[PDB]
């Protein structure tokens, strides 16, 4: 069984008899257990219930095993971490499935198990104290971004052809950028994180959940299985007239495309690879006939919303750090998450009501600024998805003795840079996905960043289509594959 085929490839083989669900299952099981030891993608194997659940899947993807991240969204009687040490130890186990996981259930897709992730996500590495470093397919001494590190990292690696992850500051284009596969954060308000109400109204919406997949198609039939409001959803994004797997060929015709090749906040330089890789993507777009310039919002070169989004990022932590300890009875302490993450419970406690308000106003404020550009005509954005060749494991992990005044460590020099093309599009919640259409010369995966408007997943999967076919990258491996 070639586990590098995609989960459309991979379902058909199942359902063309081909391949067995067994098979398939057991193959993707004895491949994660010789792979996974090397770079500790998935911290939580389900081998079992992924075996139960075969037996009972059904639906376009029946047989196809997925990936979970450890975060937000939780699966019934299993273990549920956060990567939080404290909740770890306790060893508590969710008590439902989250719709999410229900809806991929019911669409064949078996849970194999659950990915690594920074606690509580509040890194752009996944690096936690509690479970270890995620280390890169591509290169075992780099990160793999992050928060969705696992995720992304579980799918360059083949130990699942599809898999879950979140996105509130690029937690699930920054991984797929620095492991090579697709990674979307759809329009705010796509997918349910429900039934529970998380991080404080989902970071006030700029936490969404996204798809990693290492084909375009299998993110069109992700979102045609995850999609729609359910009971709850604080937000929610515009129909489509058609399922996305049908859209995702219509030929959207020649569009105004804006392309950013430095860093126009000019705080720092863009790193000449991560550039050209996006330049190629845009000369590329022009030969297929688009309308292709060097533009973008002027909203990007301002950044100040950082400072209100990195405030509400504080009493997210602070509150989540109280949820979690409800879930098992007892507060958590200074000695039960890592030192940044308490940090924040002061911080919390210094914010007023009418200064949390404040800051959620000036998200708005500037989300109206960033969408006016599309309004203005342009209908897609290219940049590059991450602004900096990627770290080495350790790098972006800061001493507790580090003094970071005032803001989240994520959003401080060496993580900022892989955050700042990602950031403004989870304030604004456009739809924005990552495609690995390059490399850097050191052979690590450089993505090339698409934004479309507010709820227009269906130009940004046809566009993404386009570049698919113009600069494939299915003939791309990780050492780790050989
Ligand atoms: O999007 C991410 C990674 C960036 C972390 C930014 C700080 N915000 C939070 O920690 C809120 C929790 C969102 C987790 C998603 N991770």
């Amino acid at each position: 069984v070639d586990l590098w085929q995609d989960a459309t490839a991979q379902a058909e083989l199942v359902r063309s008899g081909e391949i067995s669900r067994t098979e398939l299952l057991e193959a993707t099981i004895a491949h994660v257990q010789a792979v996974n030891p090397e770079i500790n993608a998935v911290i939580i194997p389900l081998f079992e219930k992924a075996r139960r659940e075969s037996e009972l899947a059904s639906g376009p993807f029946a047989g196809v095993p997925y990936l979970l991240k450890d975060l937000t969204v939780v699966s019934q009687g299993d273990i549920n971490t956060s990567s939080i040490k404290g909740m770890k130890e306790s060893g508590y186990r969710a008590d439902h499935d989250a719709y999410f996981v229900q809806r991929m259930r019911a669409a064949g897709f078996v849970l194999l198990g659950k990915t690594n992730t920074p606690e509580m996500g509040n890194q752009v590495t996944t690096e936690p104290e509690a479970w270890g470093a995620t280390r890169n397919p591509w290169n075992l001494g780099r990160s793999v971004g992050g928060s969705s590190g696992g995720s992304g990292a579980a799918v360059a690696a083949a130990l699942s052809p599809v898999a879950h992850g979140n996105d509130a500051a690029g937690a699930v284009r920054i991984p797929a950028s620095v492991c090579g596969v697709v990674g979307l954060k759809p329009t705010r308000g796509r997918i349910s994180p429900g039934p529970l109400v998380t991080d404080s109204d989902n970071v006030a919406g700029a936490a969404h959940e996204g798809l990693f997949a290492r084909s375009v198609r299998d993110i069109a039939a992700l979102l045609d299985v995850v999609s729609g409001h359910r009971p709850g959803d604080t937000f929610c994004a515009p129909t489509a007239s058609r399922p996305y797997a049908q859209g995702i060929s219509e030929n959207p015709g020649s569009l105004r495309v804006g392309v950013l090749t430095h860093n126009p906040v000019g705080d720092f330089a863009l790193d000449p690879e991560c550039a050209a890789a996006a330049r190629g993507a845009a000369a590329a777009l022009a030969a297929l006939g688009h309308d292709v310039n060097d533009a973008y919002p002027e909203a990007l070169g301002d950044r100040s919303f950082l400072k209100d989004y990195s405030t509400i990022c504080d009493v997210a932590i602070a509150r989540e750090i109280e949820r979690n300890g409800e879930l098992i009875g007892r507060p958590l302490t200074e000695d039960d998450v890592e030192w940044t993450s308490w940090e924040m419970v002061k911080r919390a406690d210094q914010v007023t009501g009418r200064a949390f308000a404040a800051c959620v106003d000036e998200l708005r404020y500037y989300a109206g600024k960033v969408e006016r550009w599309w309004e203005a005509g342009w209908d897609l954005l290219i940049l590059p998805t991450v602004t900096r060749q990627t770290p080495e494991i350790g790098e972006l992990m800061l001493a507790k003795g580090t003094d970071l005044e005032g803001r989240q460590s994520a959003f401080i020099s060496g993580s900022l840079q892989m955050l700042a093309f990602t950031v403004p599009f989870n304030v604004s919640g456009q739809p924005a996905i990552s495609l690995p259409i390059g490399m850097s010369s050191d052979g690590m995966p450089i993505g090339v960043q698409i934004v479309a408007a507010y709820g227009r997943e269906d130009l940004l999967l046809q566009v993404a289509a386009q570049l698919e076919g113009a600069l494939p990258w299915v003939a791309r491996r990780p050492q780790l594959l050989n």
